């Protein structure tokens, strides 16, 4: 599976930092959980398949384009001109977001959340979650820097190697030379002798 | 400013993972910001240089490698084997921390945490440092990737061009053979002209 998390600023608590966590597989058209998260509670709702085409109809936008928007207003892909606003009432858990534009807001989702019982264990996987992966893009950041240096030292010695060759290979180049002058001095002692002989 | 974020869990609640945030600038000796956090609840204190002196004097253990444990139990660098346990009640806010071996235990550490009174806002701001920290991880991992990528492409083509001009160059000295051959073929006619010229 897969998640994105966002740090978003809400309408009614702007004062603060709410974090958004949208997880799914492979595809958001298939289907996300939505949570968010305020550090102290936290509110969960599904989306279905169906919602998504629900809401992409009663746009009247074509759900491959409503997709997209979702992907730029829920995860990445926003261009920096893209301006969302998010809203959530604590009181009837509704969420609903906004894209605004060179005129006027509009509305792009209404999803309900649900308030969880236990959102310490959320807040604490989300942690987790994003300290296992910078351990591991660390790791890996770490080897892919050894493989540059490494690369490095074999342009290095490829590059004297292929040099060592090229000026062996030219110096036939001038022995050649070499030889056909002494071939042309050997051809003109030759015919010397004959024509000397004729001159007499 | 630096800061580190690890996982421990209490022997006080196996089944809870809690965070430990260990903050300080240049070097640990000169004193830190602890805080744990349950995600819900969260507990901090300060140590001066002057404690973690006065720590590793009590224990007659030398300075730096007091500095040393605490570097292994609080950030990174724990080898393999070494194993430290985490002690916190929660009642008493009394935090402390051993160093477990085979068949013997010491205390390494303690602090009087405090209850902090807006976790929430820590949290946040924890997990908002989480994101960073995360996000550039990733940049970096693209980057380094194409960055590789590149030097790869400089070595194939170093090679194939290394290939290409050897071809040439062997192509040279092989023009140099027709080129000897037709002088011969000359040289044969200059010579049988004047040998017969001669009879």
């Amino acid at each position: 599976g897969e998640r994105k998390i966002s740090r978003i600023h809400l309408v009614s608590e702007p004062s603060i930092t709410h974090f958004l966590q949208v997880s799914w597989e492979k595809t958001l058209e298939s289907g996300f959980v939505i949570t968010l998260t305020d550090g102290h509670s936290a509110w969960t709702g599904t989306v279905s398949e169906s919602e998504i085409s629900q809401e992409a109809d009663d746009m009247a936008m074509e759900k491959g384009k409503y997709v997209g928007e979702l992907r730029k207003a829920l995860l990445s892909g926003a261009g920096p001109a893209d301006v969302y606003t998010f809203n959530f009432s604590k009181e009837s858990c509704y969420f609903f977001f906004e894209k605004n534009l060179k005129d006027v807001s509009f509305r792009l989702g209404s999803f309900n959340l649900e308030k969880v019982e236990n959102p310490a264990e959320v807040i604490r996987e989300l942690i987790c979650y994003c300290l296992d992966t910078t351990a591991e893009n660390q790791a890996k950041n770490e080897h892919l820097q050894k493989e540059l240096e490494h690369e490095e030292g074999k342009i290095l010695r490829a590059q004297l190697e292929f040099n060592q060759i090229k000026a062996e290979i030219e110096r036939k180049l001038a022995e050649k030379d070499e030889e056909m002058e002494q071939a042309k001095r050997n051809h003109l002692r030759v015919v010397d002798s004959l024509q000397t002989s004729l001159d007499a």
